[PDB]
């Protein structure tokens, strides 16, 4: 149709308008009719699976871990394939759903895609109700939403918030961190509620439980802003988030809790008011928003990824321009030689290390299986487990205090992350 190359379109209908399950299949059917080599990009594998069914019997290859011109994969999968030697089709049409996702792989993907549009080699469609720079925390909905500013608990409580537990419906509660969510969920559970906790690490297995089991509360991080569907009538929003910040170019901290963006607030609010024959959904929020970023590490990490993706001779892809000033970096300053790039990739995939940390280790000429850097840092880089120095048994047979040469707070911000990094340090993966 007008997928006739040459162009980037931002489909920005209000939340719940039918972008993912009404408009998306229409575009795919058009793309197949016009025989365009197309890729579909979902934010998560959970959402990718729900797209399988909305794309009823259409020739779509699902690269989710014949005459097949149309691919479906998640944001991170797409970006991950671009970094590897493994061949990626120069698609004629790029479709990114939930294109507001601010994770490094999603930022990198938007940059790569938009760059391909500018070069005149492809068309692109970014689907999101909240494009970069939106200041509207209260967009349109299918049904009226009762918006109420309240004092939202960020700690366990024994009194003062009756309205929280005095609610017979189902509530989605956005928290700024996993650990904060743990405390709130434990309080709700003790008060007799059934609670499901969602985070980025647990999402792909815990989200499916929000359907096939009963629940009163979902306590979730900002991961549920990316196309997550709940049968709920209430959203409690702390309006808080944590921001990864690179300090003095030498370490990453998790600053906050801190005001979420208008986009995030709109996406959080947008979890309800979706049912057209159902008014009464409430959005209860505990504070204001802010354009917080620009020292947000994710956009620098996105640059690290994009610098190591090849398009054609000497060419480095630009960030999607509405996002391009979110970071102070020179394009190509993180480009690694091919051997270092390989280590960089493995550290992110098999190593499951944050992009920033993986770059530090790889650019220092360290091989993937060399874990000495996990112990030879300054003593202020010491990682604590419950107010006591965390220790692992090394591959060489010593009990060493975990003390990484480069400190990234994301490797120990909760128990699951610490367990994973402790295992990485012991050379177990
Ligand atoms: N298979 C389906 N087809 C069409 N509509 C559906 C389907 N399943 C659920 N719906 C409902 O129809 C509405 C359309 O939802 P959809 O996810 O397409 O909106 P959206 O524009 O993607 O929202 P957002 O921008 O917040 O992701 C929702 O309120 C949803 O609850
Ligand atoms: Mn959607």
């Amino acid at each position: 149709s007008m997928l006739k190359k040459k162009q980037l379109t931002v489909l920005d209908l209000h939340p719940g308008a039918g972008k993912t399950r009404r408009v998306l299949p229409e575009i795919v059917r058009e793309a197949i009719k016009t025989r365009l080599r197309t890729v579909i990009l979902a934010p998560t594998r959970v959402v990718a699976a729900e797209m399988e069914e909305a794309l009823r019997g259409l020739p779509v290859r699902y690269m989710t871990t014949g005459t097949e011109i149309v691919d479906l994969m998640c944001h991170a999968t797409f970006t991950s394939r671009l970094l590897q030697p493994i061949r990626v089709p120069n698609y004629n049409l790029y479709i990114m759903d939930e294109a507001h996702f601010t994770d490094p792989s999603s930022i990198a993907a938007r940059g790569y895609i938009s760059t391909r549009v500018e070069m005149g080699e492809a068309a692109a469609i970014f689907m999101t109700a909240t494009p970069p720079g939106t200041r509207d925390a209260f967009p349109d909905s299918n049904s009226p939403i009762m918006d109420t500013e309240v004092e939202v608990p960020e700690r366990a409580w024994s009194s003062g918030f009756d309205w929280v537990t005095d609610h017979s419906g189902k509530t989605v509660w956005f928290v700024p961190s996993v650990r904060n969510g743990n405390e709130i969920a434990a309080c709700l559970t003790k008060a007799g509620k059934r609670v499901i906790q969602l985070s980025r690490k647990t999402f792909e297995t815990e989200f499916q439980k929000t359907k096939h089991q009963e629940w009163d509360f979902v306590v979730t991080t900002d991961i549920s802003e990316m196309g997550a569907n709940f049968k709920a009538d209430r959203v409690i929003d702390s309006r808080r988030c944590l921001k990864p910040v690179i300090l003095d170019g030498e370490r990453v901290i998790l600053a906050g809790p801190m005001p979420v963006t208008h986009a995030s607030a709109a996406q959080r609010r947008g979890r309800i008011g979706r049912n057209p024959n159902k008014p009464g959904d409430e959005y209860l929020y505990g504070g204001g928003c802010a354009e917080t970023d620009e020292d947000h590490a994710h956009w620098l990490e996105a640059r690290m990824l994009l610098d190591n993706i090849y398009l054609q001779d000497g060419l480095i892809a630009s960030l999607y321009r509405p996002e391009a000033d979110k970071v102070a970096a020179i394009e190509g300053e993180f480009k690694l030689r091919t051997e270092q790039r390989k280590t960089f990739v493995e550290l992110m995939k098999r190593g499951d290390l944050p992009v920033w940390l993986a770059y530090q280790v790889a650019s220092a000429g360290i091989t993937y299986t060399d874990r000495r850097w996990c112990f030879d840092g300054t003593t202020n880089n010491t990682i604590m487990e419950d107010s006591v120095p965390a220790e692992v048994w090394t591959r060489h047979g010593e009990k060493r205090v975990l003390k990484p040469r480069w400190m990234d707070a994301r490797v120990c911000s909760d128990h699951a992350a610490l367990k994973s990094f402790k295992e990485f340090a012991a050379g177990k993966r």
